[PDB]
């Protein structure tokens, strides 16, 4: 039978003999995305032109934040695009933080490169007063995590306790259609996916690893390379073909380029949910403690088979 | 004022005196590159899934309808066909029209940017429409462009005035002018291919690359991105400048893309922009087609990257 | 706030401490208008029309209900206009609500691009036996949500409940219901009436006399405006907003008017009623008709509640 | 074939060996269409709400901008506007417009079917258009119809060379040609009119009505349907056959729709597709307004039911 994002979460939360208020989170998340879709596809960019006679990365923050706080279900606000933690108004408050990225890869969206949406959403644990703190715990407390992506067509990836399931959104109804169900990532795969323009900066383990790959010691073949530059469209093929995505620290990122918060993590979940990894070279990204909200960390995800090789190899290099 | 591609098509073409043929055909086209959009973007799926109780196929038929009805075509060569289709006589006109529907769809089930490209021609000889019509240089082409279904969905339209944008607006399903008369930038800061096949590199090719990586002066290395699909990686080689390489090799001395609606549309844009685009030996607009799904291998982008990579080459020729 | 049709539910249904199982259900239910929306506005025409080189909108209509609500797991009996006799819900699938609707109300005349709309009525099943046809047996005052989607210039749906009335605007862009209107109310009085004048020669003596007050008032007022759509969700969701009067009444050929009660009449009864207005058969409350058949006619006349009781006066004054 | 609106107009434009501007002008036209029914089926109206934290005003704003970027026109008269529009000397073409944006707006707030009308007259004289050049009797029109926001959009244009019908696909924004040379029924039996002024009509009129409810050839007596949208009303009689009547009353001794944008285009659609539309006296397309905003009573429909209505009012003077 046919399931929508609407009713599997509703299921999944009768089931759980839940209250409905991640629901309603779930919901307003849902509708954000929708809304986000519409804009990225460029709806009403006539008018823009004068067909009568805000920038993304703006209106999907506004998009989501607006949303997020109207669901009732939430505290604490991470994002991107804001500097601070938001922190929901009293008569709006729920029991949920949210990071999220609302508009990953947006940077270079002038060329029209896949972009998405990634979000974590944890409980709120302390029962001190909303602030900033309540979005700094390790990704291995999410209660649910995922990304809408925003390539050829949209997708909303969702990955909770019960498994990652993948809902196409159909912009004819305005509903995302459960397409993929459990999903779970191949066990090895035969594409590794990186900046390789970092060659020089890259620490010998990274160095090795990618010779590896082109250069099999095995002399099986080479693994194909791919990397769109926008993590969300990165990490769905990886999801989908298996292989490995990596972005190691660099001269310029020495802790790593990309956000644990709200890139990092919720990936990081996603995979671990579907059966593969996610580490910073010395540790699984859930595990990593944040001591700030838009700190940064290297990670290395995908295939299992492909991370614990390139951990072997890590290891090997000390 | 607001520019539509219909708009924009009927004023060339009636500041070139012409009939409108072209006109007709380049509006057919961009009506099937709307349904192409929005049967990528997944409009209707919940149909499949059963709400009430392929893609590059589709893609192809559309552009193939669109275009025969147009009654601006005699010669229509497909990547998905292995053979030309020859318009019925009733309906031809007097263009030869190459394309890939659906570029990049290999990998669509992870959601890839995927595209059409398309580049067209004037049938130059009187003889009965036939595969040969198809057989001309890039040189020859009269328009040339792609569709790009990434974040957004662009046509980008390449004529003798140059190369011109359009974003459909999916609102009213209309392509409205955003960027005029584009040029590429004259060097670039990214380079594209993949390196996963690197022991299969020609020489030059491994040593080209190594200098983006480590170059020998005081330059920041250039940045890597490679979507594996070719409009993709293309436009961004456009908006941003650079270079995109998918080069003849040993075990392919061709290369792997097709010349005729894939490698010779892009080179015409690239040199509409400004740019350049070579097969290491020659520029891919000056290969005379012997077969209309030859090989050719293609390096195209900012003309100082371009050359610098000529410069490798030749150094290794 | 901005508030969604799935969020209104959402928190009216927490304010009732409710299981989940009548939000299910609605949530069920706007995802078969979206649907049902999608397909009237003519999406993918051109593919019909051989830009590539089928079902009639009344059964794709009917087949998007019945499937949206069946798989809310939150139903157990189904009438529908469509069906000769309920459909039971498979034991696997079965809730406790019973709905009755017309997917697409009007649509005989669909080939003009007449407002067409979606009209439902939703009960709790009461018996303890075996889900069967007599669980729609109900007479409208037992309902617990009603309402129609129409789709129009825009398409919007109504929803009634015990909380009152309210708008929903469906967002095309984004595929949600948006509040527009809330808690509606009807006009006391209005200034319009509705019905098919064409068949005067049929009309009963107290319909007559009513509609020559209207078009010839004794007292002088200003007389009515008409307005007849001859599509009911139209024409009654024009009623709702400016207020006046819509009629389907009884005559001598058709001593029970000619729509239905079960998903046609008792609907707009119950979103009347619960915006302040009424319907009637002429004879009684519509809400109150208990019915022996499913597909059985009901007379109505409805609206602003000084237009009806007007008219049930010239109708006690021919008895 | 498949055929667009797009397709079908360049196709006629090229018969006919124009120069291309009226097809200027249509394209022009169904852009702003397009945009008018996303704006009517609500499209955006989330953002109104606060998502993120004048309909017939933006209609107007289409037609207008949409029909002087044209390079088509140099006359516009719109039901919005006091006084014609001179389109600058820039933008300036040869033909004339009169249009109803957004007809029957007044009740959208029901929801009721709305829709756009519009009118197109070739200007001749040498001399700086004005107002004036829009005062031309109906019979002058090249081009007229409208466009119905119902449970679907269609656009209806009639020419020369008949009505065509034309839907439009949301999904794609593009106009499908689903009704060719359309000719409505010789007789219906649906008559249409506001009965709520019975007390003001002229006694041909009560008479008239009198016959659709008690035939005097004992058939069966006429079904009545007032949508109270002109756009509506008059499509169904197209569709269905039947009669449209607004005819002088009270409030408006001079009929109440008006003359250049919303009687005389119905009238030239009417007598296209075979029907009939007349003011009583004369044709409405004979009539000559000295007021581009001018009053005028309409009795349109199939030729059968007009005659009939006339031989009524011709008993009554
Ligand atoms: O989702 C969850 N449980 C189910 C939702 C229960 C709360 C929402 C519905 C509120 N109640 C009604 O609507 N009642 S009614 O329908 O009778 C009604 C009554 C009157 C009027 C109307 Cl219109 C309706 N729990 S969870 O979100 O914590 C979750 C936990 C785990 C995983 C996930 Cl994904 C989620
Ligand atoms: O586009 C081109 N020429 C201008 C086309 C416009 C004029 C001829 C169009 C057909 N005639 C009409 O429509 N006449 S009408 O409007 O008076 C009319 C008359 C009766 C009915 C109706 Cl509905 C309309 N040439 S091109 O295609 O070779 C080209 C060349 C170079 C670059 C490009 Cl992109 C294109």
């Amino acid at each position: 039978d046919v399931n929508t994002l609407t009713r599997f979460v509703m299921e999944e939360g009768r089931k759980a003999r839940g209250t409905g208020e991640l629901t309603q989170l779930l919901n307003s998340l849902c509708t954000a995305v929708k809304a986000i879709s519409s804009a990225v596809r460029k709806a009403g960019i006539a008018h823009l032109y004068g067909i009568a006679g805000k920038k993304l990365d703006v209106l999907s923050n506004d998009l989501v934040m607006n949303m997020l706080k109207s669901s009732f279900a939430t505290c604490v606000l991470v994002s991107e695009e804001d500097k601070h933690a938001i922190i929901v108004e009293p008569e709006k408050r729920g029991k949920y933080v949210v990071c999220f990225d609302p508009l990953d890869g947006s940077s270079n969206i002038d060329c029209l490169v896949s972009v998405g949406t990634i979000f974590g959403i944890y409980r709120k644990k302390s029962t001190d007063e909303p602030s900033e703190k309540d979005a700094l715990q390790p990704g291995r407390n999410l209660v649910a995590a995922g990304y809408a992506l925003y390539g050829s067509a949209t997708m909303l990836v969702l990955a909770m306790d019960c498994g990652v399931n993948c809902f196409m959104l159909d912009p004819a109804i305005g509903e995302f259609i459960l397409v993929d169900k459990d999903v779970k990532i191949k066990k090895k795969g035969k594409i590794y996916s990186l900046n390789e323009g970092y060659a020089k900066d890259f620490d010998p383990a990274v160095t090795e690893y990618i010779q590896r790959k082109k250069f099999p010691p095995d002399n099986s073949a080479p693994y194909g390379a791919r990397y769109v530059g926008s993590m969300v469209a990165d990490v769905h093929r990886t999801l989908v073909y298996g292989g490995i995505f990596l972005y190691p620290a660099n001269k310029k990122s020495p802790n790593g380029k990309l956000r644990l918060l709200y890139e990092c993590n919720p990936m990081a979940y996603v995979m671990e949910k579907a059966g593969g990894m996610a580490t910073t070279g010395k540790e699984a990204v859930l595990d990593v403690i944040p001591t700030d909200i838009h700190q940064r960390a290297p990670v290395i995800l995908g295939s299992p088979d492909d991370v614990l090789e390139f951990l072997k190899v890590y290891e090997k290099h000390s």
